């Protein structure tokens, strides 16, 4: 956009509708064209760093719940000959810089994340703060606006431009009851309470894919085993409780997922903390090959799952095992067989299948 060269993480080609930026980003930017910018500049959910690159000279803070976004942003900064140091990266749960002058928000996929972010902004914005949100027009719902009025203040909206649309907010500090950071629920059949940060997968209750997976999890495992894409950590917890001698690596792209996992171990079995590693990563990038005895994965429901499978194969030991839950209809059996040479169906739901591939 605007003479910047920008690439998605995993880079895509020219006919892939998925690109590094969308109209919404440019529309947002254009709101500031006739503006003298006063930092701090906060940028939320900047997916591949388009806004961060555009506004680097102002030394923006890029806030979000995605390490992939940070990686992508650093790459794009480099492709544009901009210093990495120009952009400061913050997790969504962190304390935001006080008295920001400009807050740009890409509306996130989930209402819950948006609300936690607006409550976090509520602590730092003033009525002088220029607050603007942008997204595909179709992603701007009445509920979105309502959220804004509830937490920050009165909203104005713009016309559509290339399927994108924006919201302007003027901070009112409206009357608001405080709300918890996490949503908790009891894991059936357990003494465990599972806490879930705003952006965590299936945060309101146990995922049925995971419920099916937990029944056919491998036991009597040693060495290190991976909860690859851990989310709230439930699989990891179950592995710790099932494999007394193993250490468990909780891995997720989302710092909120990792935080949730850490919290759930600290909360439901602190005596096991000595055997846990909590890693924020893009799958297993930069991880030593031949390190693990087992990897367990409930891939997002794709290029992604295949990336995970490959990482799994690479970092597994010989005879190490990858276990997966997947929707029954995807051809994951054959992708696994291709990647590993083998594959075995452990179990199958009405909707889910648990697969197993050995590293050869
Ligand atoms: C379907 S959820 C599985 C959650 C939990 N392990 C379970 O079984 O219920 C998939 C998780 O993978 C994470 N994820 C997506 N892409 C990733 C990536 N490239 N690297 C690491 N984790 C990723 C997502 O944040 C999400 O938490």
């Amino acid at each position: 956009m605007r003479s910047l060269t920008l690439q998605r993480f995993p880079a895509t080609d020219d006919v892939n509708p998925l690109q590094a930026w969308e109209a919404a980003d440019e529309y947002l930017l254009q709101q500031l064209d006739d503006t003298e910018i006063r930092g701090p500049v906060l940028i939320l959910n900047d997916a591949f760093g388009a806004l961060s690159c555009a506004l680097a000279e102002h030394k923006p803070y890029s806030i979000g719940d995605s390490y992939i976004s940070e990686l992508a942003t650093r790459e794009n900064l480099r492709l544009n000959g901009i210093d990495e140091s120009s952009v400061k990266f913050l997790d969504s749960t962190a304390d935001y810089p006080q008295q920001p002058g400009v807050v740009l928000i890409k509306v996130p996929k989930t209402l819950a994340l948006l609300e936690q972010q607006l409550r976090a902004l509520r602590k730092v914005v003033t009525s002088d703060t220029r607050i603007i949100a942008g997204a595909k027009a179709r992603d701007i719902h009445t509920s979105t606006l309502e959220l804004f009025e509830k937490v920050l203040g009165p909203t104005t909206t713009t016309l559509a431009w290339k399927k994108a649309r924006l919201i302007n907010c003027t901070f009112n500090e409206p009357q608001l009851a405080d709300a918890p950071q996490t949503v908790s629920w009891k894991l059936e059949g357990t003494d465990w309470t599972i806490h879930n940060h705003a952006n965590v997968f299936s945060r309101t209750g146990l995922d049925i894919g995971a419920r099916f997976f937990m029944q056919h999890l491998p036991e009597n495992l040693e060495g290190e085993i991976v909860d690859l894409g851990c989310g709230n950590g439930v699989i990891g917890l179950t592995l710790l409780d099932k494999n007394p001698q193993a250490k468990v690596v909780f891995v997720d792209e989302s710092p909120m997922a990792v935080a949730s996992s850490r919290l759930n171990v600290e909360t439901n079995m602190p005596e096991a903390l000595d055997r846990c590693e909590f890693m924020i990563n893009n799958a297993l990038s930069g991880v030593e090959p031949f390190r693990f005895n087992a990897v367990l994965c409930n891939p997002p429901f794709d290029n992604v799952a295949w990336e995970m499978f490959h990482h799994a194969r690479r970092c597994l030991k010989i005879n190490g095992e990858l276990y997966i839950v997947a929707n029954r209809h995807l051809d994951y059996f054959h992708k696994l067989k291709k990647i590993f040479g083998n594959c075995t169906t452990i179990a199958t739901n009405n909707k889910f299948v648990v697969l197993k591939a050995v590293k050869l």
